[PDB]
């Protein structure tokens, strides 16, 4: 939780640009908490109490649309603002070219159709999220996947016997749900286990061509930077190109 | 588990009527897995393989389907066989008057749809569920509500308000969702603590008629009989009118 | 269309009140559309447009968010704005004692969600929809009941044996969809024949205590004025306690 | 209707393989119907009651589901039997190459799960659905495109900037239901008009990849033949490679 919020703050205070942005996304993160809570801040402030009021915030689902409206920010709906400017979410994990896997509370379809509606695209994660080098090194639960709920046995089907999948389970809903996770789309998840992913770029193309795949956990060429907390107050930065910083 | 699957044995034994029943409710259990189970093994029998063969499973929802399936019984749909012969399933409480709260897992609608369909509806359970008096005494999480999805504010509101509520709360769907459970039929799950309830009966019609409300987890005037297993493997069994019985 | 927008304009304009009323229920209606564009209308104009600009629109599905959008009004959600004011909503029958029947358009859930959470509820309507006494008179097609998927059968075979309903069908989507409409809350309708209805409060209590049932088309002591409108120009009006003029 | 009839008689004589095959994917057609009720018939007539009788029958959704039981055949799942040996279905249009435009009634998603888990595919037409070349000829309402409800704007707007469609509309439920058309997958419909279609595979793959889109109407490299019926009572058959014949 330490790592989670010190990551969260430098991300919006670093990008978020009360000059241009008004659209901002705001994800379904465990660790977003701290980026709404930052912008929330923003709005306590007598300095940008004016400029925050006039902020509209996207939600990626319930959790979302919870944390915005808990820091009393103008909550709005893709729908009516379909161009975003700048939008902050979590990832399940995040490759050497800022590749994510992301899904790991099911809520990866509104993150997506968020996060590629936004200009600026930041994640913000704790330090474990950073791979080595590939998706799939520390995440070992598969790539989410939303599919329509008749489609499961045949999507199943097709990811182990056509992609090669290792390992391929429709998500169960714990002690909350007997059977299956139900989306906020009123979708099944199916976690895929690809081990470690080398081309998430066609890996993402095979899996959303499939008959029953609505979209994937895969969020490619999508994030511009992530911000990695650690433990020790720290913070680390993945940009485009390779380029890593403190 | 001992305790689970002595009930379910002696429920299925004296209560599956090879001569009149064709048309078996399976109910969403963890309890129920002994009772698929005990029909299947009818099944195994080269007494009863011809009889058991024809036998039509009615589901009440994923895990209930699957266990018929598994179990290698016939699966039929409710829409199709809308005249159940018998039904069997689990409760999370039981009172006195056999009446149930029933909904821990989110399948509360379909459980009912069948259970009601059907000319005896049997449950079975460990002996835990078995309340001293009062639904509400040990099962202390609240009657589960399934409720339209935007009506989850309304809903809270009548609860509390109209109804007097002693708590609240939208069913979360923990680490497998992030954000409010959705069930089988797309809705919401409310959790709301009555305390112990003395009139069962007056208690769901109230709920039923509020706005929003789909289905309570109150069932009521439905359960011919419960049977409860004991660790010691024991089992024990009330029916109608407070007879009660090893 | 002459009568429709002759009773929705004098129905906002008696009954809108720019120093009361801020949070605005805008229903489903084929009639609402001139209500809408009478409130936009104050919009426009310098005297109306600061009070106006702050109204909140909390619509009744999706023709009525688009109502209010193309209005230019500000669009809120129910569940953030669950105290309404007043909403205007049109009716497909209207009785002597201002009971209605709606859900000609299949969004009948929403539509009484929002119209029961407001102080104050306004029908508008041409004069066709004002029965000589009984529900069930001039409108022939049946009580819109909204159902979960899986009952229909259910539903029906209680509606038929139960309440002794003269005609029983499930809608069907015609050249738009193949099969039955289902809901923006994704479910069934059922349209019911039960004939002139002389007590409907018994009637809606009956059909939304069954197994399967959401909601019910039956409006009952809910809407407080209803407005008819004339293709001559001339608007009739139904009040409380058999009370009408024009 | 003259014409429907004759096309479906002569695909059941001709293809299906009393010795080969059990499990029959059954469409959405209203031409279907005829297909439904050639195999209803060959179940009427003893020589073959016994092998019909055991043909397993899969819906393409409610209609289809429909079509099935009046007919008396044995309805199964396509979860439970995933290995479809002939379906049979309709189409809004047939091009050359024997590539389809579906999607008429709403059901383009179920359609093809089914249609692409068959070893054989046959359509069964009215002879206006044979066009002289290309998709989009005569079938001028545009390509039916199933998507998640939330990216109606954004699938919108992808498919005018990124596809160069000509007009994109949010298919609406007309007098049976106000607004958007809800699938039986819960989702939304846009018909996409593309004018006449030269690359139908590369057109479905891009709108596959959007975000939003679920499935496409274009079905591509799946029917394996296509009868035609005339007034007359005359049967046009379309095969692979452009080959034609009475």
């Amino acid at each position: 939780e330490d790592a989670k919020r010190a990551a969260a703050y430098r991300a919006v205070d670093e990008n978020l640009k009360f000059d241009d942005h008004k659209i901002i996304g705001i994800g379904s993160g465990s660790t977003v908490v701290y980026v709404a809570e930052r912008i929330g801040q923003y709005l306590h402030d007598p300095k940008f109490y004016e400029v925050a009021s006039k902020f509209i915030c996207i939600p990626t689902g319930f959790q979302s649309r919870n944390l915005i409206l808990d820091n009393k920010l103008q909550l709005g709906s893709i729908e009516q603002y379909p161009r975003i400017d700048i939008a902050f979410d979590g990832a399940d994990e995040v490759d050497e070219n800022l590749q994510l896997i992301k899904g790991g509370g099911a809520c990866l379809f509104q993150e997506k159709l968020v996060s590629t509606s936004a200009k600026t695209f930041i994640v913000v994660a704790d330090s474990r999220k950073k791979s080595p080098k590939h998706l799939g090194k520390n995440w070992r639960q598969g790539v989410p996947i939303e599919i329509v709920p008749s489609s499961y046995v045949r999507v199943k089907n097709d990811l182990l016997e056509q992609l090669h999948a290792e390992k391929v389970d429709i998500r169960q809903g714990g002690s909350a749900k007997a059977g299956p996770v139900v989306t906020d789309n009123n979708n099944f998840i199916i976690d895929a286990d690809f081990g470690e992913i080398s081309d998430p770029r066609k890996l993402h193309r095979e899996i959303k061509l499939l008959v029953g795949v609505v979209e994937t956990g895969l969020f490619i060429d999508n994030a511009s930077k992530a911000y990695f907390g650690n433990s020790d107050g720290s913070v680390e930065v993945t940009e485009k190109h390779h380029h890593h910083h403190h």
